[PDB]
């Protein structure tokens, strides 16, 4: 702490006894200011989202894929990731929408490494301060490459990512708070609510129901200070299936379910796709090989002409599987390209799903007479 | 709105488009500043704070109540309530601590009010500043009356309304959320978590493990501005059981069931009092008659010398029942003393229900011949 709470722990103060202190904190704008986007960079940003939301209003037959690392811990790594994938991309140019996985952390239950915004260092030494500066350039640096995809959660931390995101996702744990449900009310970009960790998709209705509305509550502005935020409301809002406790959302079935109670909800129409299944995580009972898989399903109900799908959520990195960063050596002790935060598929894996979905859109075209 | 998005619709620019604009604010020193809290109020939050440390270490025997209005609407009627709960909370306070519930706000998914901090003059005008004087001011003329307990929304918002809590709960859909567990570590009070809406158990034992731990995150300061934070922990920190979509656990067996999950925890032991029961919300099955009889079921565990309780909640308020907020009418005709939100039971039952608890305490008391 630069200033030092001196009082903590005398229980005879009213408050902050509990406080260590404080550290500075960089403004949203300066940084802002420091890290500012290039145009094409901003082109592609905009041109995705659009994109995107046509896709969301039965505009685009296409099919929106937000795939990469489960989380992001090295640069160098993301740059490597990031022109392969825009090769591939580059090649499904008409029939994909392909959107990359850039998240800085995996929330989590149990200590560890608090995401790349928290720990730059990785060894738990919090200067998030350059954590930020740092991961901010990575993105003014992909975004001239592809469009890329956060997470929300802390309603903080986007002030200073968000211009960068074209699409945005929710997680279980958040989902139920009306604080990210507001914040997405807010966000510049389509957002995607996972379904509660039981399963539940009353709470992504809920979600996608109240982001809609106008929204006022406090936030933190650009220039790091609180004011009363009014949110105009986010209605190119979607479901993202995918938890394991009660099972398997992936199947056919689920898929047709979810469907008619978003029918059940005024949430969709026959004519627009909101729906996005999330293999990695809940669904692959949290087993990258089962990764592929579900592919194959989701594949064939595109197959059969399945129009209510939107998209699909992939784990894939570099080098297939996981590994536990080192109590020593730090990031300099992690094999290349390969995941901290969950399994992931291997490139090759990657790119054979890739072939096997940019067929499933051209039957699903066949089939639909389209 | 003061200051207006004259973009908001341009779906052009890098962000800021869904956002309306925003309005100013009173920071929390100068809301600390106009209304202080009297010596007196000190000296009650501070002495509950201490009882309620006493209570989960074992060291008392008695047992904490939290009860109050589901919500607080009306500032008239609160000082009413709470003066006759304060009358009588000395009446049976050989026997139990008794905290009233001064929530701001009842979360939902739906159209309604947002909370008296949102929108105070309940019109859908969003005055939320005013929202914030009013309500601290209430505050402060409380914790002269009795100790108080709220419901922790939202982690800007306590900076103006913390040292007011003696006490603190994390509301049921937010005990999973990351953000929650990190304020709660620097909260100077007890903090006890709701169980997940499944009925789920891990999640509060997991944001029990988490708020125990010391974290750094971002978060606002007194001034007004966004800073970073270290946290001592809060060790500090229970369960309260509540009901769900499923497992309704307001019995001797899922108690029971429930000790043994935190004894395997390592979070208590024999001696110390972790576990808190609310009789409202899903336990009673939104239904104000079944609260007496969940009290009855509870006096009944107690009489037979439980001794992992800590804690009971309840809604209560002056007139039974609840009443519905015209939209297009104001709080200008209603029913004095009827919640607005979840069904209460009334005066009357309250007396009753608290007599039949103070007696169950007393047979605690004697089962292990304390």
């Amino acid at each position: 702490m630069f200033i030092k709470n001196d009082h903590a722990g005398d229980r005879k103060r009213l408050e902050d006894w509990r406080i260590k202190g404080y550290d500075p904190l960089t403004p949203p704008d300066l940084l802002q200011h420091e890290f500012p986007i290039s145009a094409k960079g901003e082109e592609n940003i905009i041109k995705a989202r659009d994109s995107v939301c046509d896709i969301l209003n039965g505009k685009d037959d296409r099919l929106v894929i937000v795939i990469g690392p489960c989380s992001l811990h090295d640069p160098k790594a993301a740059y490597d990731y990031a022109d392969r994938l825009a090769k591939i991309s580059e090649k499904l140019s008409k029939d994909l929408l392909i959107i990359m996985r850039a998240y800085l952390e995996k929330p989590r239950t149990t200590v560890g490494w608090k995401g790349l915004i928290n720990d730059p260092d990785m060894n738990n030494s919090f200067q998030i301060n350059k954590g930020l500066r740092i991961s901010r350039e990575m993105f003014i640096k992909l975004v001239e490459k592809l469009p890329i995809a956060g997470e929300m959660l802390d309603t903080i931390s986007p002030q200073f990512l968000s211009d960068c995101f074209s699409l945005g996702a929710i997680g279980a744990r958040t989902t139920e708070s009306q604080l990210h449900r507001e914040l997405a009310s807010g966000l510049s970009f389509p957002i995607g609510f996972k379904n509660g960790t039981d399963g539940g998709l009353q709470v992504a209705i809920d979600a996608m129901r109240a982001a809609a509305h106008e929204h006022y509550f406090l936030s933190v502005t650009k220039p790091g200070v609180t004011a009363i935020v009014g949110t105009e409301g986010n209605k190119d809002t979607f479901l993202i299936l995918r938890g394991g406790k009660n099972g398997t959302n992936f199947d056919k079935e689920s898929v047709q379910n979810t469907k008619k109670q978003l029918e059940k909800a005024g949430l969709t129409d026959d004519s627009q796709k909101r729906i996005m299944i999330d293999c990695s995580h809940g669904n692959s009972n949290k087993d990258f090989k089962n990764q592929p898989k579900v592919a194959k399903c989701i594949y064939d109900q595109l197959t059969e002409g399945e129009n209510s799908l939107c998209g699909v959520m992939i784990e894939s990195n570099i080098n297939e599987g996981r590994q536990d960063i080192p109590k020593e050596g730090g990031r300099e002790g992690l094999k290349y390209g390969c995941s901290v935060t969950d399994a992931c598929i291997g490139w090759e894996s990657t790119e054979q799903v890739l072939e096997l979905l940019a067929e499933g859109v051209r039957n699903r075209r066949k089939a639909l007479k389209k």
